[PDB]
């Protein structure tokens, strides 16, 4: 299970960066020089790399000063091969969007939120970035008379509607990735769950340019089905992009390492992005927990993609055992796949067997099978076969 | 704080008239005809009645049943002048729909709950209705390799398309309302909140013909801010028909009486109904708990009416009261309404004040006044002013 | 992965014979004869049965019937080998407990939940059950003013201090195991976790008849961690029953078959159990679900059994694993079995090393090694060593 | 409703100093002199103040930085005549907590974690303290290997008793009030509800020195009941101290301020504490906002004094009312309060009313007319009588 560039698994500089402070807690780890990050993700078998502005240029930087960092990030990935598929700008951390980058309700911090975004656009593009995720984390409300939604969803269309006019107008390749969460920073966060940034994707201009990059923690947060919800946006054409990480149920976002948390959901994320033939980055949005040191961090992040290729494996296996294949014949997977009336509307009225001579009693009757496909699906992901 | 019928209240047969099982639980109350139902809401003050298909017709009627129980209810609604706004479909009941109605992954199955529900649509049509819900509680899983997601929309949407081709045939002015519920019966249910049921729509042949009926109770099981959800489906022009309620947070389906549950989130919800215009039905779906006899499930039917009708008034006075109109512009919600860039994006790019000339550190000092806001609409609620 | 009785495997009656009745839906299985789901356990492997009073002899049945019923299930017990090694009381599915049995505001319910349990205790101890069962699933409330908890705590100490009084009296051997749920079917239950259940016990009048019987799912509708809690009740002595079962987070109970669920938590709590030397039944308290037809339960039923096994395999495995007891050294478990001051408060006082001259920063840069030793225990549970 | 010293009320020197950094974000306001934060609670009517050690002294401070900083102190507590009822250490922010200070892996750590303790124990005395606080947030896990929690128990058990044995050393009457909270910052945490922790007290060897300390927003985050749990804690004569605040059901701790969250659980709460004569302070724990600015977090603090005496009036007018008496007579509250079997175990074995001639039909139909009783508790809380 030794992960090769090959597969895709990339890392955000402030995942293994991350320094250890939480709300209750001061940091337990020295920062991190980019460069050092990308060598030692390198070495672990990682394809590339994310950013927010903020991680690989510290917020007031020169231009002299940019310009080096810059430098010498781009030395560290022509000395890796690493790439950087993904980035993103940090309209969170300063007390400027303390109520938000888009959706603020001062005005001229909506336009520093859209300057600032546009900024960090153009040195993804040099990068070489492909998609551009916005998390709007600070974008919601505490109590109900301090946001009006429909004026906020105005404001966060206009926000992505300038985006998208902006790479069009520099010819740009690159799409945008709506990242949800239903709350953390914010008491409730606007656009919670993948439901409502596909939705609402629907009514930008150009919908075509932007998709949705949802994260394992996230959709639990909410108690939701991250599969299920990962399998509506690929059924919309809209996964442009994902975060790997775990997340034990409805609590405080805790960034564990992919395959910790919730086990089973692992499997069945790993067994639809596989058979669906996804084929953007294994993005890793996780947090080395901040009682581990340097080496604690590394085996972290190893883990992360140790699990998502032992959970490959086992997925790739029960799909192709034979007894499975038996399995979901007799749980009508198959018949699921069919459409229900190709014969049309008419014909579905006139067909007796749909009404007046179904039998309801006798279709009642015949067992689903589903518990034996789930043990076999158990044996599997257990290596008890 | 009287209900009379031109506030619009509804309650469907199946509220007032729940005997009480539960899954730990017996019926506590005799079974009620759908004509005292009628007349005893009457009498209370509601506008009308809603219906699924199996509350008013049991089961298995022959054509001489189902006749003699529409006339007895055409009789009660016309001794009443009470109305039926919105009717149903009981796709969930029966064991033939185990494993769903329209997704069912046995084809015969699907096929029928869609002979099922047309011919409740031809009754709803007679009775004066202008929406029909589709509550997909079936629809769903308890375990990964049971449904494949993909397919399974697949199947709803050519479900939901094939009703929408119906409607049109008939020429009849009614409207579709997906209500979405993200768990229970089913462990996980499809289109689980408002998000996911709006996103689904957008890949209907005829989309103008559906939007969303959805639930206090069923979006805060996910633990989401229902005015939230609400203002999302309102931004969309999707708020067909609401379901108002009770919920204590994350658990099962409570049903309580409107105003239980979340007091502040009912008194926020009444605030964005009232104040955007919302003019459907006011429509409870809840159920009288079942330590109560027929005299508590009319005063519990009666509870939900006043709770709409106190926090309306107190959300009027909110918005009226000066002070508040005050800290509104105090907290910048009328610069929230504003346009971000009606300049436009080369304006923006060109505007040294959104960025090179921006003062972040005097815009980050800028108190929002959210408390004292918050503080005001608790002393309104309270009545404390 | 074979059980047999030696595994001291039970399953309650309920269980596999539940019906798939659910808070929206109809039976989608016959009844089972109690007889024919000892037999049909058996076969698969278990030691035994449980019961409620009236999941054995229907509520309302003559003398002559229910020694009947007893006559056939004591055969069935006889032909079979299997055992009884719990019974409890069924105080919450009459419409007479709607508020209660010990609890009820009704003081003639609750001497009439008291006689219906000493029933049940005399046939336990005839057919030999070691240990008898409380779920007070009906001690609670919907809204506040409904039940005084002070009083109704004092009802519920008077109810269960009569019945140590009733087993000392007939020179009882049996112990009594309280099952804390924190909701459904009450909108909020008494005793709601293993903490609470814990504490009331210490104010009974003889705690040592006394200790919990906790569910895997009912700790997790809390969101709490159930291996935490069974620790803590082995810590108190009281683990005298334990309920297995699986359940997806913070939702309606799901009863699903262990080893569902969340499936770390199930590897975790063989791993304590086993260590411990719990040497109580492992009893399945879970639901085939309503998709399954008869074959479909059994299979349910037989992977709650090969799921246990297969955990205590792997837990066993990591334990005796040379390179996870060097982990667990680097992490320091066994510093934490040590005490931390054996040599007393003064001499701790006196110990410049506590704290004059305590190198917090050197304590602090010292990484626990937390995540090689969770990767291990990964490995180790998917078979990937 | 204009709070005075008489009302208890209290304020943690974090709360109004929260300088608002949160895992996403960076400080929005200045830091806060505990001799200001003193000065403007006492203006709003405070009636004192409570602090962790590192609130009061910052870490690492000098003898002669320490004694300044508790002689201003002590100049603005005798400046204002505020008190300072409660007091607590800090073991969660330092680094070398982080795994625990009484459960940490690291013996030394642990030893620290006392001698910490133990020091501030002699400061709180000094300063008036009748309770001192444990809140153990760092003591827990995120993975389950990482924490053997019987030996964690037994080292917290160890912990106490020292602690115990050391104010009883000193012959100070301070007592010890243990806070749970079940996850964050770590994902589990020990003692995780008000349940575990009176569980854990009884074990203890003077069990007498020790309380709970519940907070609102903790219990909250388990889902649970608020008001039951502090009814327990009552029960057992352990609600040594309280914390107030507000809590959107189950999410990362808000620290809301008080009468925010959860409106209704919040007058249930008043109702129970002014009902049971609970004398000790009302403390408030929570945090303005950070979208405050230092005006908002002086009216976020009044905020919380004036829903207090809000809800206290409005539960004294619900209790007094005589249409109330009647309804909680009609509901069968003073029936619970009436022992269930005062006669004795052989009197109600004898007694055919309560079996035999049990009429359960009768009883079952008896409405609890709960959904009037608490109408009238709506209509009381919302002035709508
Ligand atoms: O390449 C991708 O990512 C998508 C997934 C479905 C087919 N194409
Ligand atoms: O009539 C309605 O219900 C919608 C609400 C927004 C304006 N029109
Ligand atoms: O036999 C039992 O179940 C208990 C477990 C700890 C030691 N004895
Ligand atoms: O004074 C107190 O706080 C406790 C409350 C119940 C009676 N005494
Ligand atoms: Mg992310
Ligand atoms: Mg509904
Ligand atoms: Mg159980
Ligand atoms: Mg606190
Ligand atoms: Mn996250
Ligand atoms: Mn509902
Ligand atoms: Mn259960
Ligand atoms: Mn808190």
């Amino acid at each position: 299970y030794q992960p090769t560039p090959e597969d895709r698994f990339t890392f955000g500089l402030w995942t293994v960066g991350w320094q250890g402070r939480d709300p209750f807690g001061d940091a337990t780890r020295r920062a991190l020089d980019p460069v050092e990050s990308v060598r030692r993700l390198a070495e672990l078998g990682a394809h590339g790399v994310t950013f927010h502005d903020d991680d690989l240029i510290p917020f007031g930087s020169s231009d002299s000063e940019r310009e080096e960092h810059v430098k010498r990030f781009r030395q560290a990935l022509d000395d890796t091969g690493m790439k950087v598929p993904m980035a993103t700008t940090n309209l969170f951390t300063h007390p400027v969007f303390k109520d938000g980058g888009f959706t603020a309700n001062d005005r001229d911090v909506r336009r520093y939120a859209l300057r600032k975004t546009i900024r960090n656009i153009d040195l993804a593009v040099e990068l070489g970035a492909e998609t551009y995720v916005a998390w709007g984390g600070r974008e919601g409300a505490e109590s109900g008379g301090a946001k009006d939604v429909r004026d906020a969803l105005d404001r966060m269309k206009e926000a992505f509607d300038l985006l998208g006019e902006y790479v069009t107008s520099q010819g740009y390749d690159i799409r945008f990735a709506i990242e949800p969460k239903p709350n953390e920073p914010r008491g409730d966060i606007l656009l919670p769950t993948v439901g409502h940034a596909l939705a609402f994707i629907e009514r930008l201009e150009r919908p075509e340019l932007y998709g949705v990059n949802p994260e394992v923690g996230h959709e639990q947060m909410a108690g939701l089905n991250f599969p299920h919800g990962i399998a509506q946006a690929l059924w919309a054409g809209k996964l442009f992009h994902i975060d790997l990480n775990g997340q034990n149920g409805i609590k405080y976002d805790q960034d564990l390492r992919f395959g910790a948390g919730d086990l089973r959901a692992a499997f069945w994320l790993v067994d639809l992005l596989e058979s669906a033939g996804y084929s953007g980055p294994r993005h890793f949005d996780f947090k080395p927990p901040r009682t581990e040191d340097f080496d604690g961090v590394w085996a972290s992040a190893a883990g992360c993609m140790r699990n998502y290729l032992i959970l490959k494996e086992r997925a790739a296996a029960f799909r192709a055992d034979p007894e499975v294949q038996e399995a979901l014949r007799a749980s009508r997977l198959d018949e699921l796949a069919r459409p229900t009336a190709a014969d049309g509307l008419q014909a579905l009225l006139d067909d007796r067997s749909a009404f007046e001579e179904f039998d309801v009693d006798a279709a009642a009757a015949r067992g689903m099978a589903f518990e034996r496909l789930d043990q076999l699906a158990m044996d599997h992901l257990l290596g008890a076969r």
